[PDB]
């Protein structure tokens, strides 16, 4: 079943509106898990598809220097590569 679950903030970018969408959702299967920082409600029956949500984030420092924000890790099946997939803030 969905186990794998990981997104963190930009740098300083701290959040406050994302409890709020964390407690929001909830989609026919629902376990309210969070982990103080993270979000957790995947579990369901073998799915392929993907949905959208919209989340930005606080302030907490001025400045962000050029290094991207890219947040990935990736496991999905022992035999193909584990396929990464990345974006940058372009921003910077
Ligand atoms: C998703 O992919 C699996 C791969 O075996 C397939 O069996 C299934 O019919 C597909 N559809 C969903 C959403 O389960």
């Amino acid at each position: 079943n969905m186990a794998i679950v990981d997104v963190k903030m930009v740098s300083g970018f701290i959040p406050l509106k994302p409890t709020v969408k964390m407690l929001e959702r909830s989609n026919h299967v629902s376990r309210t898990e969070v982990s103080s920082n993270h979000v957790l409600i995947y579990l369901d029956k073998v799915s392929n598809q993907t949905l959208s949500l919209f989340f930005t984030v606080l302030q907490d420092v001025p400045v962000r220097d050029l290094k991207p924000a890219i947040v990935k890790v990736y496991d999905y099946y022992e035999t193909d590569e584990f396929a990464i997939a990345e974006y940058n803030a372009p921003c910077s």
